[PDB]
């Protein structure tokens, strides 16, 4: 006997799914993965719900599961949030704890998210003097007052509903299913398509020009590689010519978006952020020990929300010298440094806003040791990073872990990650 409750409001967009409402309580009669089969106790009908979007402390309007600092830095400071906006969240550093972050405002730094670690007892506190036997104790205190904080506790950080997976059992799904709408970009190898899944679900479809079953196998180990800075890749079809289906990421590509006019008022800690979403997808790659071979602002995609995330990683594999190491181009080596030599080309993309990298200069001719001048808005220590990823030696370029590492905390010294409070 499971009961769960409806976190968001979901309505239901295929033929066994169940339409519900934020609140709703439900019994759980099949575990199976993305989709469960649940009993709704307010419509008594048996069907299909998203796992995502129930749960049986996730329940609370200021919790959030599964999220590291520097996401709750970014949530806390998108759009619909203000002073004293605030959440707790599982603990990065400390595993089996909490954390609260607040948004607070300084002059000559801006909007800021501070953070602050919650110790459990052997209860909950944050400062020793003043300790809860509830979390629930601690937010309804200091929402009372600051009390140490750097700002009085008001409104949780506001709530964004999350991604509807793809259908169960439709890896292979048939062509009638899509209808691809607009042509988003065409190439040598295909085209890529704007479409619609079966009348609810926007996709993104890349058809390729036509081995069948080795691509296959190829995209069955794309499939397995979901990460949040990665593309998600929902379905396929098989007859030839062969369609990819994607998620689809309403502002395309980074360079587009960049040489865009909203891209053009991206200030310049924002490109930094990007940046960091992209190092932290190419560390996800790095750790399962992958190469992505086609690092560029081309290859990237950005979502509605200004979400950066890789794309068809692998299909390079299935098949740009300016993004290209030197160990990649003379002797067609190409590992995750090239990647890294990839990312400081791409770095320079970035802060650049989308310009091509050595302008005025053709494919040949490096060797005299030269390397991109420093652009006027770009950062010093930026620019080092940029340097230290183009290196002669690939074994002496920075991992994707710690170029991420560094990305994230840009702006932050080590000391002042999180407050503290006596
Ligand atoms: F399977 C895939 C389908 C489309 C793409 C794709 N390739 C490019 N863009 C997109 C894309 C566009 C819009 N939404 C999602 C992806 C934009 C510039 S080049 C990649 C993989
Ligand atoms: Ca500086
Ligand atoms: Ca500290
Ligand atoms: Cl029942």
């Amino acid at each position: 006997r499971i009961i769960v409750v409806a976190l968001y409001d979901y309505e239901a967009i295929h033929h066994e799914d169940l339409s519900f409402q934020k609140g709703d309580q439900m019994v759980v009669l099949e575990e199976s993965g993305e989709w469960w089969k649940a009993r709704s106790l307010a419509t008594r009908k048996e069907g299909y719900i998203p796992s995502n979007y129930v749960a049986r402390l996730e329940t609370e309007e200021w919790f959030f599961k599964g999220i590291s600092r520097k996401d709750a830095e970014r949530q806390l400071l998108a759009p619909g949030n203000m002073l004293g906006s605030f959440m707790i969240r599982d603990s990065e550093t400390t595993k089996g704890s909490y954390s609260l972050s607040v948004r607070d405002y300084d002059p000559r730094q801006g909007d800021t998210v501070k953070h602050y670690k919650i110790r459990t007892l052997d209860g909950f506190y944050i400062s020793p003097r003043s300790t809860f036997s509830t979390l629930q104790e601690l937010v309804d205190h200091y929402k009372k007052g600051n009390d140490g904080l750097c700002q009085k506790l008001s409104v949780p950080c506001m709530s964004s509903k999350p991604q509807k997976p793809w259908e169960k059992d439709a890896w292979e799904i048939p062509r009638e299913s899509l209808k691809l709408e607009k042509k988003l970009g065409a190439g040598q190898f295909g085209e890529v398509w704007m479409a619609t899944y079966n009348k609810h679900t926007k996709v993104a479809v890349k058809t390729m020009k036509p081995s069948v079953e080795a691509f296959l196998a190829e995209a069955n180990v794309m499939k397995t590689l979901q990460h949040d800075k990665l593309v998600k890749l929902h379905a396929v079809v098989t007859k030839e010519p062969i369609y990819i289906i994607t998620e689809f990421m309403a502002k395309g590509s980074l360079l587009d978006f960049l040489k865009s006019d909203e891209g053009s008022k991206q200030p310049l800690p924002k490109l930094i952020d990007f940046s960091a979403q992209i190092a932290e997808g190419m560390a996800f790659i790095e750790q399962r020990n992958y190469i992505h071979r086609d690092l560029r602002a081309a290859n990237i995609l950005v979502s509605a929300s200004l979400v950066c995330k890789i794309a068809d990683f692998g299909l390079a594999r299935v098949i740009p010298i300016k993004w290209t190491a030197p160990e990649a181009i003379n002797f067609g080596s190409f590992t995750i440094k090239s990647d890294v030599w990839s990312f400081g080309i791409l770095l320079m993309e970035i802060v650049t806003y989308g310009r091509i990298p050595y302008p005025g200069m053709s494919n040949p001719e490096l060797e005299r040791g030269y390397r991109m001048p420093r652009p006027e808005n770009c950062p010093e220590e930026l620019y080092n990073i940029m340097m230290r990823c183009w290196k002669n030696r690939p074994e002496e370029r920075p991992t994707f872990e710690y170029i991420q590492s560094v990305l994230d905390d840009f702006y932050t010294a080590t000391e002042s990650q999180y407050e503290e409070i006596p």
